[PDB]
DNA sequence: GCGATCACGTAC
DNA sequence: CGTACGTGATCGCA
């Protein structure tokens, strides 16, 4: 049954023919600077394997790898164009990449492997990485027999399905999706990780040090306000001290045992001078431990830079995902922790570190699709949805909005995006049942448009089985007709939440390749850093901060036409934390 | 030693 | 109430 393929020993005129399905294996989950353990060719002409040593050194094979014209189908090209870039090797010329196609097709199917996509179609003459290369301390490049085989099989596997997976895609509509959004995508993300941030680790150092001592202070302060010492981390230790020794009220169980959740602690604050103290040192140790020595764990020693990854292939909305480190969930709301921006800087002297962000994007995406008369007003007068929303669910004038009815429509606001729950906006108001219905029941009134859309996108859900979001990415909602009210709910909340937030990941996606064509028309040195979510991080010289200015929120403005204006704030600075 | 499950907290 | 990732803890296991 084995699968026949040439092992050679040189590069051939033959391997290098127009169209081809290439392995350029990877190993090392991280591809940052990691080793390219194999290569296999299938082509017209055969099945090839070519030791990495070998071709990459080879004149004619490297020149293949960068020519445009030379197609080539593969299976997670931008793992392959990292490790080439770090090699000083650019690889063009991708017009098929089997991972991004099935992630179009069905996000959940969490396809990670040649193997998982190809048993979409009933195609199983390919082994999962994972059987190959087995996990963890056990994982391991297999000796070269085995080796070759498996990167042949995966080579011919993708040189069989990249017709089925077009033709589905085709019949979806999703084509174009693949072609013109995520494939350019790609390798704009592989420019992003590959450039790397820059980040100033003696500053970082200089947090630490200072963490450690409030920390030590705070940790005293506990033990003796608790009149015993104990690990303050475990959650029994904790659980212990506060609702046994203390007496503290237990108004929320876990599963194994007291909760002590941050919304619990402050409930119950007024109670006991120990639990504002937990609070604070459990901060202080999130900064310490993940943002402090978690970051500096992944800086390069030798450039100083930390290069994410963002998976591409893993969100059921079409967002893209970061790790090692993940650069999308850096702390901004709290002073304290926001002070970690100052750590991340541009990677050149006299370049400044530019942020663009969409103002709601996703509210605004949400009048466009619902046709909401009355949302699609307020963004074109661009008020200040929060207070406008207060205004309606309360019957008030703008002057008659306190803060606190504005803090309650705003999270009104945002239970109506992640799909609307009188339970879940209870909890999140931390108020009754009913009175968060009550709250729905008047957002509806005032935005019928939306209460429309929810009950229509639900019934679609069931109708086609699906949701689409503006660009046509689509998720499968089965649970949309399961007879248990919870995962039928859940799958509600999704049919009303994915086309939103999917559409907005779609919009900056296509702002993100925009953008990219007008950095280069205009040849401005400035690049792409990061994405998170809705907002685009760049660096620049500062002599190209004008310029800027007017280009970046113009593009990001103007990627779709929406029924409503779409817009976009700015800011620049020294530091990540200064572009504010 | 190791890998998986928790409970938790940070982002948008 | 939507979508993610990394942490230290606790715990069963080749
Ligand atoms: O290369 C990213 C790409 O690979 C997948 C597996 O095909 O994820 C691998 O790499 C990630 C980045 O290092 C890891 O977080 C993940 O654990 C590893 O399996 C895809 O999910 C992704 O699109
Ligand atoms: O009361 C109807 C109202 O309930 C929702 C859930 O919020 O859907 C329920 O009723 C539908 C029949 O009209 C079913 O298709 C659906 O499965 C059930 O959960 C709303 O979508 C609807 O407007
Ligand atoms: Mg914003």
């Amino acid at each position: 049954a084995k699968m026949a393929f040439t092992l050679a020993d040189r590069v051939t005129e033959e391997m290098l023919a127009d169209k081809a399905a290439l392995v350029v294996e990877v190993v090392e989950e991280n591809y940052h600077d990691a080793p390219i353990v194999g290569i296999a060719v299938v082509n017209e002409h055969g099945r090839f394997f070519l030791r990495p040593e070998t071709a990459l050194a080879d004149p004619q094979f490297v020149a293949w790898l960068g020519d445009e014209t030379k197609k080539k189908s593969m299976f997670d090209s931008k793992r392959a164009a990292v490790a080439l870039k770090w090699k000083g090797i650019e690889l063009c010329g991708v017009s098929f990449d089997l991972l991004l196609a099935a992630y179009l097709l069905d996000p959940a199917q969490g396809v990670d492997d040649v193997a998982a996509a190809a048993k979409m179609k009933q195609y199983e003459a390919v082994r999962p990485d994972e059987a190959v290369y087995g996990k963890g301390a056990k994982r391991a490049v297999p000796d070269e027999p085995v080796l070759a085989e498996h990167l042949v099989r995966k080579a011919a596997a993708i040189w069989e399905l990249e017709r089925p997976f077009l033709d589905e895609l085709r019949r979806n509509e999703q084509d174009r999706l693949l072609v013109e959004l995520e494939q350019p995508l790609s390798s704009i993300l592989a420019e992003m990780e590959f450039a790397g941030v820059k980040v100033d680790t003696k500053r970082l150092e200089q947090m630490g040090k200072e963490l450690a001592e409030q920390l030590g202070t705070v940790e005293q302060r506990i033990y003796e306000l608790a009149g015993q010492e104990f690990n303050i981390n475990s959650p029994k230790q904790l659980g212990v001290i506060l609702f046994e020794k203390l007496q503290l009220p237990v108004l929320k169980k876990t599963k194994t045992g007291y909760s002590t959740s941050a919304d619990v602690l402050e409930k119950l604050a007024p109670y006991h001078e120990i639990v504002e103290n937990i609070l604070h040192y459990r901060q202080l140790g999130k900064l310490q431990s993940t943002y402090i020595e978690g970051l500096l764990k992944v800086v390069r020693p030798d450039t100083k830079k930390v290069h994410t990854i963002f998976n591409q292939a893993l969100t059921q909305t079409g967002r893209l995902s970061s790790t090692e480190p993940n650069l999308q969930n850096i702390p901004i709301r709290l002073e304290e922790g926001r002070k970690i921006r100052q750590a991340f800087v541009p990677s050149e002297s006299d370049w400044l570190i530019f942020a663009a962000d969409y103002s709601q994007i996703e509210l605004r995406v949400l009048a466009h699709i619902a046709e909401d008369d009355n949302l699609m007003e307020a963004f074109r007068r661009d008020l200040d949805i929060h207070t406008k929303t207060a205004m309606d669910i309360f019957q008030v004038s703008e002057d008659e909005v306190t803060p606190n009815m504005r803090r309650q429509a705003k999270a009104v606001n945002f239970g109506i995006v992640y799909g609307i729950s009188d339970y879940g906006l209870a909890q999140n108001l931390n108020i009754s049942r009913k009175e968060a219905a009550e709250f729905i029941e008047r957002y509806f009134e005032s935005f019928p448009g939306v209460k429309r859309y929810m009950e229509n996108i639900v019934q679609e859900a069931k109708q086609k089985g699906y949701v689409t979001t503006l660009l046509h990415r689509r998720r499968y909602l089965p649970d949309i007709t399961s007879r248990n009210f919870n995962v039928r709910s859940f799958a509600e909340r999704m049919a009303m939440n994915t086309p939103i937030q999917g559409s907005a990941a779609d919009i900056i996606k296509k702002a993100m390749i925009d953008l990219n064509a007008r950095l280069k028309e205009e040849r401005l040195q400035a690049h792409l850093l990061l994405q998170v979510h809705d907002e685009l991080i760049l660096e620049a010289p500062k002599e190209e901060m004008e310029r800027l200015c007017r280009l970046v929120p113009e593009v990001m403005e103007q990627a779709v036409t929406l029924r409503v204006p779409l817009k976009v704030d700015y800011h620049y600075g020294s530091t990540w934390y200064d572009a504010k």
